[PDB]
Parts: structure tokens; C-alpha cells; sequence
């Protein structure tokens, strides 16, 4: 089984020898590879519609990029700068010599709530509405190697002056709980004669500073000279000092950090957890539709419970069935190697990263129940006493007074809920028991009949 | 003699396989240069003093650099960019006193006014005095590798992100006029099988001002927070020519980069020819900017004095105007220039011979001692209220334009490159020629000489 940081290494390898092809207007596929290939073999491709006709292309090795690159010119006003953006036309137009057939489109983003909604209703369990619903709304292979891309692209600038850099993504984008149309969290990562010989090289100041402006640079190069880069927005005094910027021949919103492995780390967790399981997976899908579709999370940050934090509260959530469905991360720490040792500015990160090596659970709980259940288990939680623990897996007394208190995991001086107030916190508790309420008296067979909404769908709709 | 295009090209190969290598404190030349050479064949070397003792080291052969870089590591913080300047210590210091010869240093300035005076006095004639002058003040082989490597080296730099980039160096450093302690003026240069047109995706600008303003701010960053040895980084975006100034201390060089203004480039060629042609014609200019520097013509700062350009103009135009010419006029030259010598930039013809033995010779004999005299005479009695300055045609023509001195951008036409000039400094110099040609005529040389006084060239580089 492939191991979240062998996956990593080869996506970004992957996307390393990957280009970007805006295509023509009447466009030949066939053609178009049969020349393409020219230059190297070619692993994987496909088409996608972003304001016009778009094609990745991946090749078998990084040297058909340089190849390709040779044979690109410049439109002769513009900024030299060279990536790996190309815009294909035809030599001769009136040269068109085939049949046009149409290609395959794949899509980068999920059908809405409102049409959702419908196939729900038509299925046969709530368990099956939920895979309904993952299906529709996870990651394809295809948008993947496009956010790895993305990153790719990203890094190559980084790399004029930190030859060993990598720009990682984390996050949503890479813990298998990702969906179409979420942003790309990425963080920039940077790992004999009689004389002593060195390189004279600029010394930079303490890690927040330097951080600031590598940040501040590269958000301008990305604003000046990358090509589809807009919307750049420096906010370098945050926490984390962080750049936001949307980028249009991919279409991704993006975030991009420096040098926060311990984030990596809890993204590891979480997909190890996603993969553990399917009803994992399944599940925080639903109940992160159902939290948007109330108004309990929201795009922008304040007082609302956010993604990650009601992802970790299912976790939490997980780990307390009988038996749990996922381990507790202790248990995952006890079976570490030393290979598997990770300590990040003081913090122990060390667990388990062959799967293999993990106790499938015996849990054999069905969606219907763990979704009421969820509901119902934190419809009549005690907030005010008891706080979230993920390493042991139990409720625990909170070392602060904060409405929602949820322990990082890694970062144990720390309340990853912490931002959220006491309203919100209720406005979830109050949503939590009239959905329960709603799955557990609902008629579903009449519901069905009336052509109503029911189970998934049911609590997918406002109140 | 070769052609400038020739030289730059030239000068840039070897400065391309060049090197800077802080020296140990105790330093041993010949154990340096036998280590050094196991990585290839040295064809230059030298040594230098900038706060510490530096070397520029020359290969023969590219890869010598690439093996050297082998050997060479990161100082265990810092910013991992790789480039040629290297800093060598000894792995067991207090084992050894092998100081060296001690080594020579060459010299990276030229001598200050008040030490040059004695040196002129003890000369024979005027003549003499000039070429002392231009000797102690020139630029010297070893300077001008540093000047290029410089270039060399911020190229690297640029090609981080512009790849086919070049760096090439412009304006007195190359034009033949280049005294020791003068900036370093650059700009950066930018340079089908199938059935596609293939193009990269570029974001469409209004202007190419604005790609300009953009690739230097960034590049301008990269100097100041990435770049080994840049500081006091200083962004003129705004300027006529946008501009990036620096200081780069193991050259110890201030520096200005620009982008792509291959206008100036072509008079710095022009320049170039004419510092060429006749060894008078840069003993007069080394000796007349320095005239001005003294009597306070010019400034380091720019505003409303007369700049070393401008003079050197002026100069150019005094020549053109002797019988018969010491140098031909532009259009001359145009006149000689084959259709691999045209070159039409921005609507502008540039277009001169480059070729050096295709030129007439001069048939002109004039000493450097009645030049000089001549020249003070000549403009301390130029109408510049009614004349202007044409150097494509060698002749005083009417004022296109309002402007105390006016002086015709030979290229870029419709400019004034003196426009800057207002009345009062005009006068300051046409005041300072006048009683400077004065001291030279009614001077009694001998008994100067005699009564231990200054004399000729020694006589006008002193404040009235
Ligand atoms: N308070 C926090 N405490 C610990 N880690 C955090 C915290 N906030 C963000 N992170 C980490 O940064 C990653 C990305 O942040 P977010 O984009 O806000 O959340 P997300 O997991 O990517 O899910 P989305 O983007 O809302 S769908 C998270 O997955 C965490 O690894
Ligand atoms: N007012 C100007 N008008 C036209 N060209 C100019 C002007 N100023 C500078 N240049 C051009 O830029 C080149 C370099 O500019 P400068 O460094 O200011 O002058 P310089 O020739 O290097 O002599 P120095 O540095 O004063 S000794 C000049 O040789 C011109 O080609
Ligand atoms: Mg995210
Ligand atoms: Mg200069």
C-alpha cells in the first residue's frame, strides 16, 4: 500500500514533467499527441474546459519539457518569463486534414445541492446516499494532478533562489477528504584540497521575517510575471504569514505558506484515517454538505466552525464507537518505528505510516446509524465540562475556558476551535438535535411515495 | 584594431569562465594557483584589495568553474544561491606563516587630484601632462575583467528566472573614456518542426515600459534580499530609463541596471570609435572632465549641471569642427556603413560603420597643447544663445528649442541632451573656459616651472 509521503514524492514528480496546453479551436486530439509525443512518451493526459480548451499533459520524462520548450516561441509588450503554459494554434488553418470528432471533457467541479438533491431521493438506503454524495463531490484523478500542478508551477519560481525547494500541498487537497472547487493549501518546504572552500551567500534574518519576504517577492512574482495569476493578496502579518491568489488556467484558489510541517503532519493523520475506512470518508462528506447547507461554516473565517474543526470532531466521534472505527493517534504513535519518528519545534508528530501495519477495525456500523448518531451523540454533548481529545480518544476537562474546545493533536497548547463563540456553537448544537430529530421520526417509505425528501436529503435542506 | 561588437562578445566569453575567491588572511599565492589549476588551466589571474584580499581567477575552459563548484560548500542562516564568488580559509591556521611575495596588488582607483599635480608639473610639455593623465585615470585590463564579470555575474542572476538573458555593460565602462572608480553602467538583453505555431502564455502589457518597471523591481528584491554582495539597493523606476542602482562589494563597483536600451549601447559604440581613431582625442576628454570635476561643472548628483556625457559631447563636437576634422561627423560614418552595419531602432537610424580601417585617417597634426588652449577659446566664445550642437553634421545649426545649451541627441533626435542645463551653470563654464584659456596664454611657463609653480594642464586643475 502506497504511504501518504511516497504519494506525495511521486504526484509532485508527476506534475514536475506535466505541461499546460491551451488548444485550438477545432482541435484534433489525435494530431495533437501523435506531435506532442515527438518530444518523449507521454504517461497521461486529458482535457478539461476552463474558458476555452485546456489540456494536461504529462510526459514520462522532465527532459520532452525542455524539448518542448525549445520549440516555444514568444508572441512578438509581454514578460519573458517561460513556464510551462502554451498556447497551441495552426500553422496553416487551411490545412485541416482529418475528421473533427469531440473530445472528452473532464469535469473540475460537482453538480450543486439543488440537483443533488434529487438522485438522493432516488436511492435505496441513506447509507447509499452518502456514497452518492462522495462520489459526486470527491477529487478525480484528473483534478488532482491539476492541484499537484498548480504547485509545480508555484515552486519553479521558489526554486531561482532556493534551488532545493518544494512547494507541498496540504490540506483538503491531499488527506482524501477533499472536494471539487477547494482551494489548494500549499506550503513552501526547503529541505579535498588545503583550503576550506565556500560560497559567499546572503545571510537571512530569523525565521518570520525571512518567511515575510520570500512570501512578498514570490506573491509578486506570481502577480507580474506568472502567467494566470490574479487576485494576489499579501497577508504576510497573519500567524501564518500567508499569500492568496487565484490562478485561471487551472481555475484553483490557492494558499500558499511557508515551512509549516507540522500541518503536513495532521494531514498525513487525516488521510490515513480516510483511508482506514470508506464509511470515514463517506461520512464527513455529508455532514460537511449538511454544515454549509445551515450556515454553519462559511467561506470566509470568523466565529463559525470551520471545515477542519468539524472534520476532527468526526474523528473524535470515530475513534468513541464500539469498537471505534479508527484508532486513537497514541495507538498509531505506539506502533511507530524510529523511522516513523517525527519531533517539530519541540512537538512530537511520530505515528504509524504503513497501513498494513493497522488493526482493520471489526466495527460493521452502518451509514444510517453513524450519521443520526453523529447527530445525536453531539446534539447532547457537554460542551461547558468536556473537550475533545484525539490522542487518548475521550472527553477530557478543558485546560480553557473556550465554548468549543478541541485538542491539536500535535500542538497540544492549542484549541484548534478556538475562534468559535458560543452562539455558533449552539446554532450547531440546535441544528445537531432537530436533525437527529428529523431522521428518527421521519416516515422514509412514505416520504419516498409523497416524493418528499428523505433520510440525507431530508437533513440537506433549510429548516 | 577590433570592432566593439567583437570586444564585448570577447570580453564576455571570459569573464563567463571567471571567479572571485576571498583570500586566506596568510596568503600563499603559488600553492592557491597550483590547487586552483588542478581544475583546469589558469590563462588569467590577478589580486586585489577590497577590504581584504581578492583574486579573479580566469579558466581557460567553462567546466573548470563546474568542477571548482564540486568541491565548494554552503557555510553551516543563509540563502542557497550559487553563484562564483568563493571564500577560501585554511583548514589548520596556526600551522604555517607562509606569508606571500608579499603579493602585488593591482590597483582598482586612480590617484586623487592633489598627488597627480606634482607628477604634471614635472613633466616637459602640456602634451605629457595629458598623457600622465590619461594613464593614472584609465581604466586598466585588469579593472575592466572585474567591470565585465560584474555583468557576468548579475546575468547569472537574472537567468534565475529569463534564462536566454544577458547582461552587457554599456556607457563609459566600454566606450573607451572609462577612468578608474566610474559606475558600472548595464543593461539586460533578452535573446519549427511540425504542424503547430506553439507560444507560451505571457500576460499583454500596455507598454514595454511596464515589463521593464516590473522585471527590475523584482529583480531589484532579488539583489537586495537574495543576491551575495549587493546592497544599498535603490529602485528609479520612474526615471526616462527605469533603473536599478546597487553598490556590489567584492568589485567594490556601484552599478546602475537598466533594461534593454540598445540606443545607448550604439553611442557608446559611436564613442567608442572615436576614442579609437586618434590617442589625443581621449587624452582631451580624461583631462577636461577632470578640469570640470574641479572647478565644480560637474556633479556626482544629477540637476541642473552640465554631466560628464554632455561634455564628452561637446568634446566630440570640438573635434568635428578642426582643419581638417580630428574625427569624421555621424552621418560620415553613416555614409560608410554597409547594410550588416544598419540598424534602425525605435523608428531611429543608428546605423555607422563599425569596421575601424574602412575611416579615413586624419590628416590633423595639432598638439594636445594647442587643443586644449583651443577648446577653452572656442566655447568660452560660443554664441550658445543662437547655436546648437549637431554631431551628425559636424556644424552650429539654429535652436530647435528653448534651452540655454543644447547639444543634438544624435540618435534619438528631437532630444537635447544637455536640456537639464539651465543659464546659470552654462555661464559658470563658459566663465571658467574663458579665464582658463587666459592662464594658458598669458602663463609664463618656464618661469613656473622655475619659481616651483603649476603649469599648462597643472595650472587649470586648480580652484581660481
Ligand atoms: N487551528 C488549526 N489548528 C491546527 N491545524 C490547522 C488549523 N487551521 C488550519 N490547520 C491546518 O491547515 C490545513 C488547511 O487549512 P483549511 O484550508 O482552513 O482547512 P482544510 O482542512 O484544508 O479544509 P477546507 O479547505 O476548509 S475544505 C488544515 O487541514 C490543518 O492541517
Ligand atoms: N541625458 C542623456 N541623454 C542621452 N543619453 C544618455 C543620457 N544620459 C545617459 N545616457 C546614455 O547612458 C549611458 C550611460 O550614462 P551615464 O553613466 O550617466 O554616463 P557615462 O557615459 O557612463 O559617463 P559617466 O558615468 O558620467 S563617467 C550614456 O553613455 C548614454 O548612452
Ligand atoms: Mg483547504
Ligand atoms: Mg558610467
Amino acid at each position: 500500500k502506497k504511504t501518504f509521503t511516497e504519494v506525495q514524492t511521486e504526484r509532485l514528480e508527476q506534475a514536475d514533467r506535466s505541461v499546460l496546453i491551451k488548444c485550438p479551436s477545432k482541435l484534433n486530439e489525435k494530431k495533437l499527441l501523435q506531435y506532442l509525443s515527438s518530444h518523449g512518451k507521454i504517461d497521461n493526459y486529458f482535457f478539461f474546459e476552463n474558458r476555452g480548451i485546456h489540456a494536461l499533459i504529462e510526459f514520462s520524462e522532465k527532459s520532452s519539457v525542455a524539448s518542448l520548450q525549445a520549440v516555444t516561441g514568444i508572441p512578438k509588450h509581454v514578460v519573458p518569463y517561460k513556464s510551462r503554459l502554451f498556447t497551441f494554434t495552426l500553422k496553416n488553418p487551411g490545412s485541416q486534414a482529418a475528421e473533427e470528432r469531440p473530445v472528452k471533457i473532464s469535469p473540475q467541479s460537482h453538480i450543486p445541492v439543488n440537483e443533488l438533491i434529487p438522485k438522493l431521493c432516488h436511492a435505496d438506503s441513506i447509507s447509499s446516499q452518502m456514497y452518492i454524495l462522495l462520489n459526486e463531490y470527491q477529487l478525480t484523478e484528473e483534478n488532482i494532478k491539476l492541484r499537484y500542478l498548480a504547485c509545480s508551477l508555484v515552486r519553479d519560481f521558489a526554486r531561482a533562489y532556493f534551488p532545493d525547494s518544494t512547494v507541498k500541498p496540504f490540506g483538503s487537497s491531499v488527506n482524501t477528504f477533499g472536494k471539487l472547487g477547494c482551494d489548494v493549501d500549499m506550503f513552501l518546504d526547503f529541505h579535498k584540497g588545503p583550503f576550506e572552500m565556500e560560497y559567499q551567500m546572503k545571510r537571512l534574518p530569523s525565521e518570520r521575517l525571512a518567511t515575510q519576504k520570500i512570501l512578498s517577492i514570490i506573491g509578486d512574482c506570481l502577480d507580474n510575471f506568472g502567467p494566470g495569476y490574479s487576485s494576489v493578496q499579501k497577508i504576510l502579518n497573519a500567524r501564518c504569514p500567508l499569500v492568496k491568489f487565484s490562478h485561471q488556467p487551472t481555475g484553483f484558489q490557492c494558499d500558499l505558506s511557508v515551512s509549516n510541517s507540522i500541518a503536513i503532519r495532521c494531514s498525513e493523520l487525516l488521510y490515513i484515517y480516510g483511508c482506514l475506512d470508506p464509511r470515514v470518508r463517506a461520512l464527513v462528506f455529508s455532514l460537511r454538505c449538511w454544515a454549509r447547507v445551515h450556515g454553519l461554516t462559511n467561506s470566509v473565517p470568523g466565529t463559525w466552525i470551520t471545515n477542519f474543526s468539524l472534520t476532527m470532531m468526526i474523528m473524535f466521534f470515530l475513534q468513541k464507537r464500539s469498537p471505534p472505527i479508527i484508532p486513537t493517534l497514541d495507538q498509531l504513535k505506539e506502533l511507530a518505528d524510529e523511522k516513523d519518528k517525527h519531533v517539530i519545534g519541540g512537538y512530537d508528530c511520530s505515528f504509524v505510516s504503513d497501513l498494513s501495519k493497522i488493526k482493520p477495525t471489526k466495527n460493521t456500523e452502518t451509514l444510517d446509524e453513524l450519521l443520526c448518531d453523529f447527530f445525536q451523540y453531539f446534539g447532547n454533548f457537554d460542551f461547558r465540562k468536556n473537550s475533545l481529545n484525539l490522542r487518548k480518544g475521550k472527553e477530557v476537562n478543558k485546560p480553557e475556558s473556550s465554548p468549543l474546545y478541541i485538542w491539536d493533536p500535535f500542538e497540544q497548547d492549542l484549541n484548534i476551535s478556538k475562534n468559535v463563540n458560543q452562539p455558533q456553537l449552539e446554532k450547531f448544537v440546535a441544528m445537531a438535535r432537530e436533525s437527529a430529530w428529523i431522521l428518527q421520526k421521519e416516515d422514509k417509505t412514505q416520504q419516498m411515495i409523497n416524493k418528499e425528501p428523505w433520510g440525507l436529503a431530508a437533513v440537506l435542506i433549510p429548516f
